[PDB]
């Protein structure tokens, strides 16, 4: 039942680079009791194969009606979403905006993205001595903008985001998260309702439109459940992508000048990206409905369950030569968009931001580099998203 390993105890030397403990501990089996930097108990599955298994496992509910842990009340207000479900309810949510994400519908956002991105590049190469934080000036403003727009989130309700979306990465403590949640949820709710009889074309609109008009299609809780899951998980992830990006780029010089060279790469190295420093380091909470032997290791009914995508990425087996940053590598089977049915339904939509924001530095920013002794850079200790505090970058 105890913990075999306290994470937080490790302090930021795991938080920079947690792959040899990850690694330390797939040799030893495949799952582990472990202690949070936040100190709540949980499991971890590691190592390709078998975290491959667990995401597609249907004994593992997404569902907190399996969970022995409670959910707080402002918790309880947000989980009404599909990533926190099992069908059905996963798959009548799913179904409502699944048309709205695919690869070809976002194509047509390229143009209003590439409007987005010059916008905050021509901004950012403004500034005097040719240095600034491509955090906050290109990674977080991008993505909120984008999804943002398609959803109706007027601008000045905008900064709020990073704050709130910030308080539950880490938070300084779980009272400040705890405030986050319902100051957020405060506000969807208001957003939402702001919507009714305004005749708006932007998703949330349509939503509030699909739910009054039949609250069996849609209720009013999984109405701002969805609002919630499509910001968050549009925002944070995104914007550690491109975020760890540039950094896996930006402190490997020669796959920087490869793609410097050729743009036909650009795809690819978006893939070894995702493959190598990607945002979601483990997957999200998972619930066994019965007891599951992993090995002889034996998790029990409704304990919480970690799947570290970062590990699975990492395990030579699957992917030849874990630590090196490769733009070319076969990057096809990464984890980094999950596994199974509840596959990230917005990758295309990830992949397309990122792309063109990569574009738009290495196109614009000749001589670029780190601005900043990399054992410098910080990062967020939480193990469920991979991110920095702040990435300087400089120019000639
Ligand atoms: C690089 C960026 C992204 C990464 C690495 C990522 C990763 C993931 C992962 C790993 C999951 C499944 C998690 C699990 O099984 O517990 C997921 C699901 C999901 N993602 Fe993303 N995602 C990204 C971008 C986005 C964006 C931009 C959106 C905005 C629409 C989004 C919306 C969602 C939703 C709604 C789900 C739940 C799907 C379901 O339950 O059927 N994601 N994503």
């Amino acid at each position: 039942s105890p913990p075999v390993l306290d994470l937080g105890a490790l302090g930021q030397d795991f938080a920079a680079d947690p792959y040899p403990t990850y690694a330390r501990l797939r040799a030893e089996g495949p799952a582990h009791r472990v202690r949070t930097p936040e100190g709540n108990e949980v499991w971890l599955v590691v190592g390709y194969d078998r975290a491959r298994a667990v995401l597609a496992d249907p004994r593992f509910s997404k569902d907190w009606r399996n969970s022995t842990t409670p959910l707080t009340e402002a918790e309880a207000a947000l989980n009404h979403n599909m990533l926190e479900s099992d069908p059905p309810r996963h798959t009548r949510l799913r179904k409502l905006v699944a048309r709205e994400f695919t690869m070809r519908r976002v194509e047509l956002l390229r143009p209003r993205v590439q409007e987005i991105v010059d916008g905050l590049v021509d901004a950012m190469l403004a500034a005097p001595d040719g240095r600034a934080d491509l955090m906050e000036s290109l990674a977080w403003p991008l993505p909120i903008t984008v999804i943002s727009e398609l959803l109706g989130v007027p601008e000045p309700d905008r900064a709020a985001f990073r704050v709130w979306t910030d308080a539950f990465v880490f938070p300084d403590d779980p009272a400040q998260a705890q405030t986050a949640m319902a100051e957020m949820s405060g506000y969807l709710s208001r957003l939402i309702d702001s919507k009714r009889g305004q005749d708006g074309e932007d998703l949330l609109s349509a939503l509030v439109r699909t739910s009054d008009e039949d609250g069996s299609r849609l209720t009013s809780e999984e109405l701002l459940g969805m609002a919630h899951i499509l910001l968050v998980a549009g925002h944070e992830t995104t914007v550690n992508l491109i975020a760890n990006g540039m950094y896996a780029l930006l402190s490997h010089p020669d796959q920087l000048a490869a793609l410097r060279a050729d743009m036909t790469l650009l795809d690819g190295a978006v893939e070894e990206m995702l493959r190598y420093e990607g945002p979601v380091e483990s997957a999200t909470y998972r619930f066994p409905v019965e007891p599951v032997d992993l090995d002889g290791t034996v998790i029990p009914a409704g304990d919480t369950v970690l799947v570290v995508l970062a590990d699975a990425h990492r395990t030579p087996e699957r992917f030849p030569d874990p630590h090196r940053f490769d733009i070319r590598r076969d990057t096809a089977g990464h984890l980094a968009f999950g596994h199974g049915i509840h596959f990230c339904i917005g990758a295309p939509l990830a992949r397309l931001e990122a792309r063109i924001a990569v574009r738009a530095l290495l196109e614009r920013c000749p001589d670029l580099a780190l601005d900043v002794s990399p054992g410098e850079l910080v990062w967020y200790p939480n193990p469920m998203i991979r991110g920095l505090k702040a990435l300087p970058i400089r120019w000639r």
